[PDB]
C-alpha cells in the first residue's frame, strides 16, 4: 500500500567512511545497504524499503560488466516493485546513469542517488539525499522520465547530469537543458521531461550480452601527442572518443591519426573537453569527410556510454550520427 | 595614448566564412591590419601596432609557438607600453597560463579572441579587440599578469577557461571570478591574482627551443590504461591524469602511473569536473606514491605547469611546492 | 512558400541608437521597424517578414495598456501570419512575455526578441538576434510551447526567462529549468517543453479587457517599512506581491500589514527577492492560516503578471493558489 | 595553545528547529549558543570557543538595533579575543555582512555564518559551516580581508556575498568577482582579497549612534505605482534606493517621484533588482542633472546599507556617488 522500493547498493561515497568526522580523509567501501537504510528511519514513513549490496566499489572503478549485471537485474525484477534507488559513487554516476537511461526497458522510476561527504563526516549529505531518492522513485509522477539522478534537492536526468565541482555538495547540474524538478518536503515540482527517447524506447538491448564494443577517450590540449590515439587504434578498439577543444576541435597530429582510424574500421565521435554547449556539425569539421560522429551536447564520458550501445547495432557512420541525434 | 603592440596568433578572430548568416568558417584568412583596419576607434586609444607571429588556428597551438610568444614580449617589452594577442579561443586558456608564468615584462598582456568569425552577423571581434586595447592601455592592469579580455570582461590568466562550445560568454574564471568589467572604456577592478606570476616565478624560457614532454589521460568508466601505457612506453617526462571526481583514477591507470611514478615520471592528478581543486587529504595517499595534486588547475594548465616544474625539477615534492604557489 | 512571419516593434534598445559605437550613452525606441527588418537582409532567405509598429517605449516604461493592445492584436491577426516576432526592451522583456504567454491563445510561435547594445555600437548583438527570432518564429517544431525568448542563440520559455546581468548580452537565462533549444546554423535542437499550463489551455482571456486588476510589489530588507504596504492597501489595490527574504520570509511590520489585508479582501502572494528557486509552503510561514499564496518558482514581477491575471477570474486564496500551482 | 575565538549568537535557522528530521517545517531561534558549540565537540581541537547571545530573531526581523549593537560590540571586545564568529539567519546575513563591514574597525577576522536546514534536520548544514567559520575566524590570513561570509566550503567577501537560491544549502555566492578562499580538511587557500574599501580603511563611525537614517527601497517592474516611493517622502525618508529595472532603470511613475523627491533633498540611489553586474553611470539615467547616486554592483539591500552609512556624514548627491565609487 505505500510504495515498494528497491535499493541496488554498488558502493560509492555514500557508504565510505574516515577515521575523523572533521578531516577529508576517506576510503570507499565501508557500509552495507543495511547500514544506510538503519541510518534513515524515516524511509518507513514513506515506502517500504528492500535493500540488496549488488557490489560496493568506489564509482572511479564503475566498469562494463558491473553496468551489464546492474541493467539486467533492473530488467528482470522491474515487475517486482514500484521502483528503483540505486546508491552509487558520484565521479561516474553520470555514466551509469546514462548507459542504464538507454538498456533500461522499466519504465518505473530508477532514481540513481550519492554523497560528497563520506557518511561519517560533519554534516554528511547522504541520508537526506537517500531520503529525497526514495520520495523520487516512490513519485508516480517520476515515471516514463527515463532514468534520473536525484542530489542536493534535485531531480536530474541521466542525459544531461554532470558532475560541475570536484567536491562541492551541489555538484551535480544538469547543464545544458535544466533539471526536471525540485523537492521540498517531500513532495516535487516537475517542469521538464527529456524530449530525447530512452529506456523501452530506445533499441538498445544488452538482456544476452556479456560484453561491450571498447570505446576509448582521448583529450586534446596543445602540443597534443598521438600516442594515446594510436595506442587505442593499434589495440583494435571498437570506437575512440575525442574530448575536442572548443566545440570539438583536433590537435594536427592527433586529427591525422584519428583520420586514418575512421577510415580503417574504427569509428570516432568528436565531443569537447569544454563542460557545456554541443559539438556541433557546420563548423571548422566535416564530419562525413572523414567518417566521424559529432557528439552533440554529450560530453566525452556520455558520448563513450552512446558509441558503445551504438555499435552493438552499426558500425555504419551515417547510422551512428542518426543515433546521436535521437537518444 | 599609449603605444599597444598586437601580436597575432590567427583564431576565429581573424577567420571568415561564406556567409554572414551560417556557422562554418576556417581559421587565418585575415592578417592583423585587416583586424585593426576593422575597428577604426583603436586610434581614440592607442598607437597601435600589429606585427603577425603565426596564423593558425589555436586547435593546432603548440610548445614552438609558446617559446616564440613569450621570448617576443620579454625582448620587446622595453619598446612598447602594452601587448594584446590575438589568437583562437580553443586553447587561448593554456598560451594565457604558459605566459602567464613565462613573460618577466610587468606591463600589461592582454590576450583576446572571438567565438563569431570575422565576416558573421554581430561578429564579437571587433567590440573585444577594442575592449583588449582598453585594458593593455589602463595602467591598473599592470602586474595583474597575463590577462584574457573577453565579453566585457578582464580574466586572470591562472583560472580563465572556456565554458561552452559556442557562447559568445564561453570565458569565465570559474572559481575566483573576474579581476574586472568594462563598462564604457573603462574598468573598476576589484580584484587580482594572489598566485605568484611573470617576473615573481622562477620560470625562464629565454634559450629554451623545447619543454619536457608532458601528456594528459581521461578518466572514464572502464578505461583504457593504453594511453598512459604509451606515454610512459615513450619516455614522457610527465602525465596529468584528468580525473574523474576529485582527481580519481581508474585502477588500470591508477596501476600503470604508480609504476611510472616510482620509476621517475612526474604525475600530476588533475580532474576533468570543471570547476573546483584536485585536493590532497582525500581517496588517494599522494606521498605514498610520489603524485602531485593540481589544485584548481584543470588537466590542459596542470600540464602548462608541469612542463615548467620539469625544467627545474623531477622531485614530487618540489613540484607540489611549485603546484601550492603558481 | 517561406514563412509569413510578423514582426510586432514596441520599441528597446534593439530600435535604439547612440551618439557613437563606442561609447555606452544610448536612446530607445529612436527608430522603427521597417528600419530595423532593412538592416537585415538575410531575412528574405526565411521568411516573407511584413512589420508593424504597435508602440515606441522603452520597456521600463511597459505596462498593463501596451499588454492589452499586444495580445488583442496577437489573437486577432493570428489567422492571416505563420508567426510573430515582438521587438522589445530587454529590461522587462521577462514580463511582457510571460503575460503574453498566458493571455495570446495563437498557438503559431510567438518569439519575443531584443538587444543589449545598441544599433550602432560595436559588435551589436540586435541584427543576429533578430535574424535567430526569425527562425524561432519559422520552425514548425516552435509552436505549442508557449511564448519564447530567444536570446544569445538560445530559446527560452516565457515563464521561467529572466535577466542574470545588468548589461551581459549572454543576461537571459531560464534560471529555474534551463531552456528548451539552441539555436546553431538556422536550426534549433529542441529538447524541453514548459510542463505549465499556457496560451490556449489557460482561462485568462483578456479580448474584452480594458483595464487589469491593480498589483503592487513590495520590497523586503532588514528594518524594512510597512508604508509601501499600507499604501497599496489604502489605495484599494486588488493584490500585493512580497519580494520577500530568503524562501519568500516578511519583515515583522510587512507581515502585520500584509496578514491583516490577506483577511480583507487584498490579495497577498509570496514571492521572493532571491533570484532563483521556489518560494515554498511548509517553511516558516503557514499561508493557509493566514491566506497567503506561495509564488513557487515566479519572482516577484512574474508573480505579478498571473497574480493579476488570476485576480480577473477569483478573489479567493486557496483557488490563486491553485492557479499559482497551474500555470 | 588554540587561538580565542568568540561566537556572538544573534538566532536564526542555524539555531532553528523543526518537529522531523525529514519534513521541511522549522522556526527560528529554538537552541542557545552553547547548544549549538556543544553539538560541534570538534571546536575543542582548533580553538578556545566563548559564546554569548546578544539576540535571538529570525534575520527576516534583522534592524538597525541589533546592526548598531554588533558593530560596537566587535569593536570593543576587539582586544580581549583572536577572531569572532556572528551565528545569524540566512536571509539577510548578506546585509549585516556589508553593515559590519563598513562599521568594524577590529581588522581581527570577523565571520558570519548560518544554516540553509535547521538544526533538527537530516544532513543538517550548520554544524560543519559552524565549523568551518571557526577554522576561517582562527586562521590569521582571514585578517585584514573585511568581513567574511563561510557558507558551503567557501569564504565569501561581505560586500560581494548575496543569496542565489531560496533554499540551496549551496545559496551564498560572491556573484560578481567571486570568492577569496575555499576550504579543505580544516585549510583555506586564499587567491583573492576585495580592493573595496572595508573596516578600518572607511570613515564609518557608528560608535555614539543609536539610530541610522531611513532608507527605503522601492521595486520597478511592468505598471509600477508611485505609491510606495510617494509613501516613503511623505515619511520624511532619508534615502530611497530604487531596484530599477535592466540597469537601474525606473518606470516614469516612480522616475517622476524619485525625481521630485531628490530636488528638494532625498537621496536616491539606482540599483537593479537583477541579481549580478553594475547599475552604471552613462546609460539611460542622467544622474548628475536628477540628483541620483548610481549604485555599481551593490544590489538593492547592499546599496541601502551605503547609503544609510554615506547619510551620517553627507545629504551631497556627489559626495554620496565617490563614496558609491570607493566602498
Amino acid at each position: 500500500h505505500l510504495p515498494n522500493i528497491t535499493i541496488l547498493a554498488t558502493g560509492g561515497t555514500i557508504a565510505g567512511g574516515g577515521d575523523s568526522a572533521t578531516k577529508s580523509n576517506y576510503t570507499v567501501g565501508k557500509v552495507g545497504v543495511e547500514n544506510l537504510v538503519n541510518a534513515v528511519p524515516q524511509l518507513k514513513d514513506i515506502a517500504n524499503v528492500k535493500g540488496e549490496q549488488v557490489v560496493n566499489i568506489g564509482s572511479q572503478d564503475m566498469n562494463d560488466n558491473v553496468w551489464l549485471t546492474l541493467a539486467k537485474k533492473i530488467n528482470t525484477d522491474c515487475d517486482k516493485t514500484d521502483g528503483f534507488v540505486i546508491t552509487h559513487g558520484t565521479d561516474t554516476m553520470e555514466e551509469t546513469a546514462y548507459f542504464l537511461d538507454l538498456t533500461v526497458k522499466c519504465d518505473k522510476p530508477v532514481v540513481m542517488v550519492g554523497a560528497m561527504r563520506p557518511s561519517t563526516s560533519m554534516s554528511a549529505d547522504g541520508p537526506f539525499n537517500l531520503y529525497n531518492a526514495v520520495v523520487t522513485a516512490a513519485d508516480k509522477a517520476s515515471a516514463n522520465r527515463g532514468v534520473l539522478v536525484v542530489m542536493n534537492d534535485t531531480v536530474l536526468d541521466g542525459r544531461d547530469v554532470t558532475m560541475t565541482n570536484t567536491t562541492d555538495v551541489a555538484t551535480f547540474k544538469s547543464v545544458n537543458y535544466g533539471p526536471l524538478g525540485y523537492i521540498h518536503n517531500g513532495k516535487i515540482d516537475y517542469q521538464r521531461t527529456p524530449a530525447r527517447k530512452h529506456t523501452s524506447d530506445t533499441p538498445f538491448d544488452v538482456s544476452k550480452l556479456n560484453e561491450l564494443p571498447k570505446v576509448g577517450i582521448v583529450y586534446n590540449y596543445a602540443n597534443a601527442s598521438d600516442l594515446p590515439a594510436k595506442a587505442l587504434v593499434d589495440a583494435g578498439y571498437d570506437g575512440i572518443v575525442s574530448a575536442g577543444v572548443g566545440n570539438g576541435n583536433l590537435y594536427k597530429s592527433v586529427f591525422d591519426t584519428l583520420a586514418t582510424a575512421a577510415k580503417t574500421g574504427t569509428a570516432v565521435v568528436r565531443s569537447s573537453r569544454v563542460p557545456t554547449g554541443a559539438t556541433t556539425q557546420d563548423a571548422e569539421v566535416d564530419d562525413a569527410k572523414y567518417g566521424f560522429v559529432a557528439s552533440g551536447t554529450l560530453n566525452p564520458q556520455k558520448a563513450r556510454v552512446l558509441l558503445q550501445l551504438a555499435l552493438t547495432q552499426t558500425k555504419d557512420p551515417q547510422q551512428i550520427q542518426q543515433i546521436f541525434n535521437q537518444y
